[PDB]
């Protein structure tokens, strides 16, 4: 399993615009195209990704080459902060996994604010890490996708994702 199985597997794959749980409206696979209530605009940010008049539609490799940029952008985000870098280079393969999908869903800055997990990570104290994870807004409103994710942290295995 890799980074693009898994963040599939998260975010799942949408063709038409959608407005996700929280009520912003996306495309792909996890891509947020605006936070605002407009549907005008998030189909004019869509035009622009894409490069054409989608009218809120799009192909799976649209779709795909959005992800690829997308999950591009989190790893540039990771070795830019100088925050989660240092965190990220202690890890091995499975769990540096895990931080691109947290960075891929909320955000360089989103996550280098989760400074006490970071430092719980960083010294490989992976319960302690997994119970601190937990205690926030991110867990409560996505659970079961939160769970795998440091299930996946806990135990450095694709165990949560079969
Ligand atoms: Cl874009
Ligand atoms: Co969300």
């Amino acid at each position: 399993m890799n980074i693009f199985e898994m963040l599939r597997i998260d975010e799942g794959l949408r063709l038409k615009i959608y407005k996700d749980h929280e009520g912003y409206y996306t495309i792909g696979i996890g891509h947020l195209l605006t936070k605002s209530p407009s549907l005008n605009a998030a189909k004019s940010e869509l035009d622009k990704a894409i490069g054409r008049n989608t009218n809120g539609v799009i192909t799976k490799d649209e779709a795909e080459k959005l992800f690829n940029q997308d999950v591009d952008a989190a790893v540039r985000g990771i070795l830019r902060n100088a925050k989660l870098k240092p965190v990220y280079d202690s890890l091995d393969a499975v769990r540096r996994a895990a931080l691109i999908n947290m960075v891929f869903q909320m955000g360089e800055t989103g996550v280098a604010g989760f400074t006490n997990s970071l430092r719980m990570l960083q010294q490989k104290r992976w319960d302690e890490a997994a119970v601190n994870l937990a205690k926030s807004r991110w867990y409560n409103h996505h659970p079961n996708r939160a769970k795998r994710v440091i299930t996946t942290f806990r135990t450095g295995t694709w165990d949560a994702y079969k």
